[PDB]
């Protein structure tokens, strides 16, 4: 598939591959009832100094992509980057495609002067850890993630 | 008995010098090897950012504890989340109610910005964290992984 696959990162006029990669989401992690926040907001975010849309392409069709956010720290000059989703199209699994994202991201924010890029996977997701330890991370840990949903 | 003296403040564009504390007590509570503080220029930079907000805890004037959060806008709705980073209770004063109170001023603040949710951390060997973050009425809690990428 390398010889027809393409990695992307995402710029201010690619509105219409990121709404191709929030349905490959909703796709991939069998959202339900979800709607699509209107396109006015999702361009804002696009154009975010601290937001970064990496996809794969074959052919014009977005088959998989990682979301990123920027973290500015106060511990050092050099940002964090939180990979925030990470999906490949259920019929392009298993090609390579996922580890190709993750080794464009951290190129690029390597680049970029960054620290250190993380990602969260749930402990019970034995076949997203099983990916994650494939891509060659520097450590893993064990991690309570806590939420309150606001009213 | 602190109750009445307690100050829980959010902070402002020209509260450098009570970051600066904030981060001294962080270097210090998490036990932080080998850390040189950035300079003045960045951590002002990041103070001014509007969406990250930074909040307190004050006896008189000192800074006895405090969290960092930082905004993420969705792309799944048009409310935006919460990420708590950091939070922190000098050892001196931990276990009088200063890190909920944190927590409630924090969540207050997003709430009446409209936002979805707030999320927060905590390593699962961190016991003492643990225990704290599960008296704050949390919504749930999720057993999860990080895989950290440090890079060259
Ligand atoms: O495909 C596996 C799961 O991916 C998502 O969940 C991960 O990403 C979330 C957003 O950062 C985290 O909150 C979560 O802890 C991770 O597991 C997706 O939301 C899940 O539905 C998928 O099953
Ligand atoms: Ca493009
Ligand atoms: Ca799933
Ligand atoms: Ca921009
Ligand atoms: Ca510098
Ligand atoms: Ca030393
Ligand atoms: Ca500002
Ligand atoms: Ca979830
Ligand atoms: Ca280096
Ligand atoms: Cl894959
Ligand atoms: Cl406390």
């Amino acid at each position: 598939i390398d010889n027809f696959l393409k990695i992307e990162r995402l710029a201010e006029n690619d509105l219409p591959k990121f709404i191709q990669l929030i349905r490959l989401f909703e796709a991939v992690f069998e959202m339900k009832n979800f709607s699509i926040p209107d396109s006015e907001h999702l361009q804002k975010l696009l154009n975010q100094n601290n937001f970064y849309v990496f996809v794969a392409l074959l052919e014009n069709k977005i088959v998989g992509g990682l979301t990123s956010y920027v973290l500015e720290q106060y511990y050092s000059e050099k940002p964090l980057a939180y990979i925030y989703d990470l999906a490949v199209d259920t019929n392009w699994q298993r090609q390579g495609i996922g580890k190709k994202l993750i080794t464009a991201t951290n190129q690029f924010y390597t680049e970029k002067g960054f620290e250190e890029v993380f990602v969260q996977a749930d402990k019970v997701d034995d076949y997203a850890l099983d990916f994650y330890r494939s891509t060659k991370p520097t450590a893993e840990e064990q991690v309570v993630h806590f939420y309150y949903t606001l009213k």
